[PDB]
Formats: structure tokens, C-alpha cells, sequence
């Protein structure tokens, strides 16, 4: 088929954002493991791992709309050095997704492709609960304190 | 069979008080949960299971005895903030419900009632172990702090799915 | 993250409907489990745990939106005596879901909160699948009558336990 | 190879009469399910099923004889309300097969197309069998009552999913 | 319930695009097999079933919204003789499928039956999909020709039994 | 038993042609093995195996109907070198098979030799089973050409 | 501790290398799978994955040097449109990372990070059997034809399954 150009554009902006999220993440994660911090790169790890789903699932239907994925372009990334400033990081990653996604459903269901919106739902879903961890996580580190926090996840390896 | 109003009107109360104390539990484990106490929050969800369990014995015996169990009426669902005051609120149920099983007990023995009585006293015992576990738990607090006590409750998960 | 209030304020307002509904289904199927309506009270009974499920789902969705679920409400419960009663009074529950879902979605949608609205619909169509049991069950009643139709759900079982 | 266009005639009408009874059936069943008929639904789906089974024989032998299947006629599909109604519209269907299949094994072996009459000899038993499945249930229904057959084939499930 | 007349109509008219598609493709799979093109017709035999399962989701929701399902008419069943003609015309009914299924879920929507809207966006997708093997193998069949794509899905069988 | 002596004369014809078409399936698919039509001659030799059947079943009917079993007769065996000229021989044989089949139900039904009629019906749906794959591959040589077609069917063995 | 900074300039480049033809490799085998060249998508897509592989080997290298992994940098992505592009394509990425890892291999020896070393000369042979392969379907191509070529790695199947 040929899509809508204006849903294509909320396709592959969304796309980049998952890039850019992959990078962020998976570099996050890298950095948390180097720290010692077992228990939560494992966590930010499988956090990168989805947002490649969400690339590969966006991929996908920019296919089928017969547009040109974007594997070029990266927004920036947000590089934390503490504990808190990556989860601050990366909330800040999921809360430009959301505006990103809200917009975009809206926009597809007016040009009636309903399932270009559906797949901006599903990721809005999962994006919706990560930062609902990723705030879950921070109120841990102000009630806990960064030290009392960290201790909680690092392994003997 | 038919019960003596006053025994049938024990059980009720009791159930109000379960269910009150589901509703109870159940949220606060879920408010637990969401703030990331994972293996608090799984504890506090197994006791709201205990809970219905009591609630569902209750009505058994409450129609054993023809009377209308009562599916109606809540208590104040007593809800706490920090980890310290779901603590208290959840002790305030369980010291409620040993009084009035306690009462129960003795005027439905008086009333020959020998198997409401039963009731009355198995469930008992659950409630005052329950207690036990939670002033434990309270004293714990006091003596580590709320904060390294919840050191020791989360796991990196923190869902609310 | 913080809800639309309104956005709350309906999903508070389907939860205490689902924690009503709870109670309604539980209470009937413990009726007609007593009555030795032992196939129908079976169903009924997972009828309950599946309010449960929507009870837990939306519960969670506030919680995520910041809000706090109302464990505290119930709307009137209502309980038949005949199965005709019992099944009219669960379809007059599910009426009503029904009603506030769509008007829910829609809201939801318009203010772009379309993960709360997605729950919603889920639901809607779990209570719409609901709906259409309890009227093939009451047509059936119309065509068996009463008696005829509770022959095929009664079984060789104890009362209480 | 090519047929005898007569034969093809046959075939192809016979494969109308087949499609027509897939949907008769199948809408049927669905149906039946839909009133909370279950184990009459599991029958009347079987039956569906069988005659997809004829139509791919038929439409097999069609294209081996280098004819054009037609998949584009049906003939009046009849819908019943009653069981009553659904058994016997059900049962026209087979009438009007039996008496088709009986011309076209006697027209195929005068032209010596004897694989295609034995592809018509075995759907014929196959209709028989399910004519004679009819007016065994037809026959019930007269001596139960449609209610009290109703109530043999009533379980507790979901009329949707 | 009872469902909006306008809803049961787009319902029935898809039903309606189903039932024609069935046909449609499971005479080019039988047409395919018959030319001894092997896997390709396993493929769209498969897809068969899936308008088959389509139906089926629509027949249970005009069912619960108490309309009667339509499974009298078919629209024009499109036969090609070529590959590229049986991939075309199964092209063009996915093509009308896309366009009824978005304009329906439009009003559905409008008219707050959220639940038939949701069953109208699953098959969209699906015939989305659909509509994309077949673009994506006719592309192969102008890059391939005719003759090499077929030498890909022929298999030592070429069976009509 | 004794049979009808016209009807053990088309039992023992159709036993010549089957036993012809033994030779000549047989033949054929050791000539496409040779060629290193591998997958081709997989499937002709097969249909050897098939006719095989055919003859033990009628050698069967011809004992019980007390009739001696011609196992001294042949047909000519038509041999193709080409692909199309094998497919074409075999479907010859079939074709007069069919001939011989039709007309021989016909006698053995008139002379109420039921049983005898009903073991050509089955012979005869075989063989318009098999005719049918000849015909169908007849038809994808030409569309494919010989070389295209033979490609499908070939194995590094 | 802390690796000599031309050193981690090396192996920084590297990985935007890398990142690059994660993406160019995945990118090209969402292509073919989508033009239904199922056998060979299959293959570039282990291959991107392969790639990923090497920027977690060097981002961890990097790491125990004390740098900071460059997670932001992209070259520039070759999208082919036909098969024989493709192959043109992926081939350019490899021809660029056998230059770089050689010299890096000599600077990392001479300054005694031999480690670091080795780090590239396990991606150099990798990339370099990588090269082959694609030089191998490349002549093939020539000898057969994009279209006879094609024929050999489609199957019933050619979806965007998500
Ligand atoms: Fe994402
Ligand atoms: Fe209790
Ligand atoms: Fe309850
Ligand atoms: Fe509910
Ligand atoms: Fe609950
Ligand atoms: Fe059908
Ligand atoms: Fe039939
Ligand atoms: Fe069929
Ligand atoms: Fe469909
Ligand atoms: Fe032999
Ligand atoms: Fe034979
Ligand atoms: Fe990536
Ligand atoms: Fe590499
Ligand atoms: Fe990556």
C-alpha cells in the first residue's frame, strides 16, 4: 500500500526515538554493570531489548506503507553519571515518547489509519509503564538515599 | 436450621470486618507494590487471600444458619502513607476483630451455638497471629528505620501492570 | 504521572462498580451453591473472580496515574432469591458498566489518555460477553421454566464445607 | 482429462447445494450456540464441517474433469427459530441432495464416468445418514417436548467468545 | 443488546466480504494445487481459513447484538486463470476490504459501540497484512517472471484426491 | 468359484497393461535416476510399486474366479528419452487403460459379476488420479520449459 | 584504569563503525525480508546481530580504559535498492573497517596496549570473512542474474509480521 506521508513522518520521528532510546539505554546499562551495579543493569538492559521490539515493530509498518525507515538519525543522547541522573535521563527519553505517541494517535485515526494509531497505542502502553518505574525508582532513591539504594543491587561477580 | 438472631448477627459483623480488612489489605499491598516494597507488597497480598478465606467460611455458616450474609456494608477502610501507618492501620483491624470474636465466642457458647463458636475461634487465632507478625514487623521499623527496613523489601521490578 | 482528575474520577467510578459487582456475583453464587444449584453457582462464582480481575487492572491504572483507588464504596448490591431474580439483578449490574464504559472511551480519547481508554474498552467487551450469557440464561428460563432448567445444574454435593 | 458437460452439470450443482448447506449449517450452529444449545451446536458444527468435506471432493473431481467449479450460486439458505424449524429446514436440504445425487449416479454410469457416480454414492450415504440423524431428533422433539429436549443439550458456557 | 441498525449492516456487509473471500481463495488454492504450483497453494488454502475465522468473529458479534447474520449473498467471486491474475484479483478484495473496515470503524466508534469497532480494527490489520504478501509476491513475479517464481513453489504431488 | 470367460478376459487384459505398465514405469524412473532427475524418478518409481498392486489384486480375482493369470503377455513398452516424451508414454498407457476399465465395468455389471466390476471401478479412479498428475506436469513443462523444469527435480547424489 | 587516548579515539571510531553497520545490516535484511527474499534476510539480519557483538566488545573495552563509549556518532548509512546495491553497499562498510582495525592494531601495539590490540584483531578476521561472503553472492550475481539469483532464498512466507 502508500501510506499517509504525515502518519509515515509520526512513524519514523517515533523510530528515532527508539534509536536514540536503544543507544541511551543499552549504554546506561553498560555503564551500570561496569559500576558494579548488577541487579539494576540487568534491568535497564531488558529495557534496551524492548525498545528494539518498538523499532522493529515501527520498521515493519513503515514497510507496509511502502516509506523508508529512518536508521540515520538519532536525537540526543542523554548520557547520566549517578544513579539518579540516568533514571532522570531516561524518563525524560519516555516522557518526549509519550507527547510523541499521544499526537500521533490522534492524527492516524483522523486519516483513518487505525492501525498505524494501534501500534502508537501499544507502544504508548509500554512506554507509560516504564516511567511509571522508572518514578517508582527515583521515590526509592530520595527515600533510600543514592549509597542505601545502590547496595541493593550490586552481585559478588 | 435457623439461627439465634444475636449469633447470626456476630457472623455478620465479622464478615463486615473481613471485608473491610480485604478491601484493606488488598490496597495496601497494591500501594506497596506500586512504591516498589516488591517483597512486602507479596505478604501483604497473601493476608487480603486470608482474609476472603474468613469472609468466605463466615458466609458459609451465616447461610448454614438461613440468615442474609451481609455483602452490603464497609467498614472505614483505614489507609496509610509511609510504611510505618499501613503497619498501624492494618494492626487497628486485627485489634478490632480479636474483640469481637472474642465477645462472640462466649455469647455463642452461651447460646449453645457450639459450631458458630468454632468459627469465631479459628478465625480468632489467624487474627492474632496476624497481629504478631505485624508488631514485628513495627518493631523492626523502630529499630532499623523505615528506610533500611525497605532496603530489605525491594526488588527491581516495581510494576503496575 | 498525574491523571486527568476527570479521567480518575471514571475510573474510580468503574471500580466501585466492579468492587459492587464483586460482591453481588460472590453472594449469588454462594446462594445458589447453598440452594445445590451446583453447575450454575460454578459459573457465577468465576463470574466473581473475573470483576476481580478488572477490579485489580483498573486499581492499577490509577495508582500509575496518581490518583487513590476508592476502596471504600459500594453501590447498592442486589440479591434475588429466584434464579430468574438472581440472574436479572447481574444483568442490571452489567447495564450499567456498560453505560459508563462508552462514556469513558470516549472522554479518555478526547483528552488523549488512550492507554486508560484501552482498559476500558477491554472491559466493555468482557461485560458485553457477560450481558449476553445472563439473557441466553434468561431465555432458556423463559422457554425450560424455572424448575426444569435448575434439574440441569444440580449435582450430588454438599451444602456448606 | 474432460468430462461429459452433463456430468460437470451434475457435480457442479450438486457442489451448489453443498455450499448452501455449509452456511445453512454453520449459521445454524452458530446459532443454536448462541441460545445456549451447546451440545446440539457441537452436532450441527460436525455436520457443517462434513459437507466442506463433500464440497472439496466435488470440487477436486470437477478440475480433474477440466470444468470450472462454481463457487459463486447458493441456493436459499433456510433459517429456522425453533429447533423444531432448524431440524426440519435442515432436513429440506438433505431431501433435495438425495434426490439430486440418485439422478447424477445413474446419468455418470450410463456415460461411463463411474469415478464421478462413486463420488456421488458416497456423499449419498453420507446424506442419508445425517436425514436419518434428523428425523431421529424430530422425532424426539414430538415425544419430549422442545423444552425437555432443550434441557438435554444445555451447559454451562459463554454464549459469545 | 440490541446492536445500532447501521453497525449490524457494515457487520453484515464484511460478513458478506468474508464469505466471498473464503470462496475466492479457496478456489485459487484448489485451482493452484490442481496447476501443481505446490506451496503456494498451501499458502492460500491458510488464508482461506483465516476469512473463515474472520466470519466466525463477525457472526458471534451480529449474534450479540441480537441482528441476523448474512449468509445468503456473495459478491462477485474474482477466478483468475494466470498466477499474476489469481494474485490480482485476491489483491482487489483485500483492497475493498480496507476501505469498508476503516468507514466502519469510524461510525462504530460515533455511535459508542466500541466492542464492533475493535472487532473491525483486528481484521484490518490482518487484511493489511494479507494485502502485503500479495504486493510483495507480485513484485517477485515482475522481477522473476512468471515461469521462475513458479519453478520455486512446484513439488513432486500435483495431486486432485 | 467360475467366473464369466468375457469377464477373466478383461480381468487378464487389464493384467497385460498393468504388468506392461510395471516395465514401463519401472524403466522410465531407472532413466530418469540415471539422468540424475532425482526427485522425478522418485515419484515414477512409486507409480511402478502402485501398478504392481494393481496386478496382485487382479492376479486375486482371477484365481478365485478360477481362471489361469496371464504372466506371459506384453503390451509394447513405449520408452521416451526426454522428460516430455516419458510423461506422454505413461499417460498413453493410461489413457488405454481408462478405454479397457469403462467398457469392462459395463460387461461384469450386465453378467452381475459384481465384484469383479467394483475392483476396475478402483482401477480405475487410480489411474485417472494418475493421468491427472501427467497431465499437470505435461502442463509445467510447458509453461516452465524442460530445463526450468528439470532444475525442480535434481540432488547433488 | 586509563588507556592512552589515541588509543580509545581507535576504538571509539570503531564502534561508530559499528553502530553504523548495525544499523545498515538490520535495515537491509527488514528490506529483503520485506521484497520476500526470506533465505537471505535471514542472513543479513545474524550478521547485524554479529555486529552488535562487536560494539558490546569494544563499549567494554572502552569502559575498563575509562572512556566514554561514543553512543551518539553515526556514519553514513548505504541504503541499496536492488540486491547487487545491497551486497555494493554492506561490502563498502566491511572495506572501511579492515583499513581502520589495521592501523589501529599497529598503534595499539606500539603503545603497549596489546589488549586493546587484540580486541581488533579478533572484529578485523571477523569483518574479513564477513567481506568474503558478500564477494562470494556478488559473483554470483554476475554469473546468474539478479532475478535467478533471487529465485534460490524466497519462500512462501514474505510478511511484516509486526
Ligand atoms: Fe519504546
Ligand atoms: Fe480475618
Ligand atoms: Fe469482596
Ligand atoms: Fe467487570
Ligand atoms: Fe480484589
Ligand atoms: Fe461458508
Ligand atoms: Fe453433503
Ligand atoms: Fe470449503
Ligand atoms: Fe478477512
Ligand atoms: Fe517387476
Ligand atoms: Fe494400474
Ligand atoms: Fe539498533
Ligand atoms: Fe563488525
Ligand atoms: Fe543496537
Amino acid at each position: 500500500m502508500q501510506g499517509d506521508p504525515e502518519v509515515i513522518e509520526f512513524l519514523n520521528e517515533q523510530l528515532t526515538a527508539e534509536l536514540t532510546a536503544i543507544n541511551q539505554y543499552f549504554l546506561h546499562a553498560k555503564l551500570q554493570d561496569h559500576k558494579g551495579w548488577t541487579k539494576l543493569a540487568k534491568y535497564t538492559r531488558a529495557e534496551s531489548f524492548d525498545e528494539m521490539r518498538h523499532a522493529e515493530v515501527l520498521t515493519d509498518r513503515i514497510l507496509l506503507l511502502d516509506g523508508l525507515p529512518n536508521y540515520q538519525r538519532l536525537f540526543h543522547v542523554r548520557v547520566g553519571q549517578s544513579v539518579t541522573e540516568m533514571f532522570q535521563a531516561d524518563r525524560e527519553v519516555e516522557l518526549e515518547a509519550i507527547d510523541r505517541l499521544r499526537r500521533g494517535i490522534e492524527v492516524m485515526r483522523a486519516k483513518h489509519d487505525i492501525t498505524s494509531a494501534n501500534v502508537f497505542e501499544a507502544i504508548l502502553a509500554d512506554e507509560e509503564h516504564h516511567i511509571d518505574y522508572l518514578e517508582t525508582q527515583l521515590d526509592l532513591i530520595e527515600k533510600l538515599g543514592e549509597s542505601l539504594y545502590l547496595s541493593t543491587v550490586i552481585e559478588q561477580t
